[PDB]
């Protein structure tokens, strides 16, 4: 059983990807952060984004223990291209 | 530092409450508040995405699954109490 997804989005210049993610802090505290919100007809649901699963690394890295603000600024950082593994969150 | 909170959510007859559970695996599994819609009764209740849900209706909801949740949930009808903690 494998519940690791690497995805590859591409867009536009002035496009965004269409994915929203929210990092939580969940009470056993664990940072997790999730897809909230795929945009119908985005680069992100093209690309099989999932809403409701978990960014494990945005271009190679671990999310691990990096805030939130990081992982949106690499997403901005990464221009066109953007390379995503996520785990099966439903 | 009062993590907990407990909310009491109201609605009408023929409507929902207005928000999506998700049940995530870490102790083991969790259940948090993954969505609430705008202008719904969770939303006026301050019922907040991302909060892990400790109870419904007294009942601790540790070691249960998203299913048996909304169960309880239903069979709630127009009043539900819940207890949540912060996730943000």
């Amino acid at each position: 059983s494998q519940q690791r997804k690497v995805l590859t989005l591409e867009k536009g210049d002035n496009q965004t990807f269409g994915f929203e993610i929210q990092t939580y802090g969940l009470h056993h505290v664990e940072m997790v952060t999730f897809v909230a919100r795929v945009h119908e007809s985005s680069p992100a649901q093209l690309a099989g984004l999932t809403p409701g699963d978990t960014i494990a690394s945005v271009n190679g890295l671990n999310v691990e223990g990096i805030r939130h603000r990081e992982i949106v600024d690499i997403i901005k950082a990464s221009g066109n291209v953007l390379r995503l593994e996520t785990l099966y969150g439903t």
